[PDB]
RNA sequence: UCGGACU
């Protein structure tokens, strides 16, 4: 029986995200992109939020590890898909990733904790392929912990075309979880 | 339909 308050929790001062309006993708690009990006006055970035239709943010330094950073890439399927053509246009301009190849950047989208194996499918055929037939590859990090939301991220690297394949088979298999999730009683069914 | 890919 309960009497008193138990469990509130407020506001870190340890760790702060500004969470955007609509739906969001994260799309990881050089941080040698990022002077591309910002780079033209601080107005490119600006210009992707009006040009795109989208809400696009630069976010700060992943880890020293990590020589990206990552765009905040807000709005529908259209304006998601307007904006993100341009980041991996730039890419395709300098071509900052590695001279000799072409455009293939990390993309972080998340997804429920216990449904990071149906973006990777039945054991890893979802990444074999997205890997070989859409070059585009799908990772989930191991010592992963879930967030708020009870969700984990998951890292495309691929071109604007093969993450865009790929994101939208990660979001319709995390649908139909989410259909088999809130979905179970169906028909008669006898023990 | 779907379970941990990645050396």
């Amino acid at each position: 029986g309960a009497m008193g308050p138990s469990s509130v929790s407020g506001a870190a001062p340890f760790s702060s995200f500004m969470p955007p309006e609509q739906e969001t993708v994260h799309v990881f690009i050089p941080a040698q992109a990022v002077g591309a990006i910002i780079g033209d006055d601080g107005q490119h970035i600006k210009q992707l939020s009006r040009f795109a239709s989208a809400s696009i943010k630069i976010a700060p330094p992943e880890t020293p590890d990590s020589k990206v950073r990552m765009v905040v890439i807000t709005g529908p399927p259209e304006a998601q898909f307007k904006a993100q053509g341009r980041i991996y246009g730039k890419l395709k301009e300098e071509n900052f990733f590695g001279p000799k190849e072409e455009v293939k950047l990390e993309t972080h989208i998340r997804v429920p904790a216990s449904a990071a194996g149906r973006v990777i499918g039945k054991g890893g055929k979802t990444v074999n392929e997205l890997q070989n037939l859409t070059a585009a590859e799908v990772v989930v990090p191991r010592d992963q912990t879930p967030d708020e939301n009870e969700q984990v991220i998951v890292k495309i690297i691929g071109h604007f075309y093969a993450s865009q394949m790929a994101q939208r088979k990660i979001r319709d298999i995390l649908a139909q979880v989410k259909q088999q999730h809130q979905k179970g009683q169906s028909g008669q069914l006898q023990a």
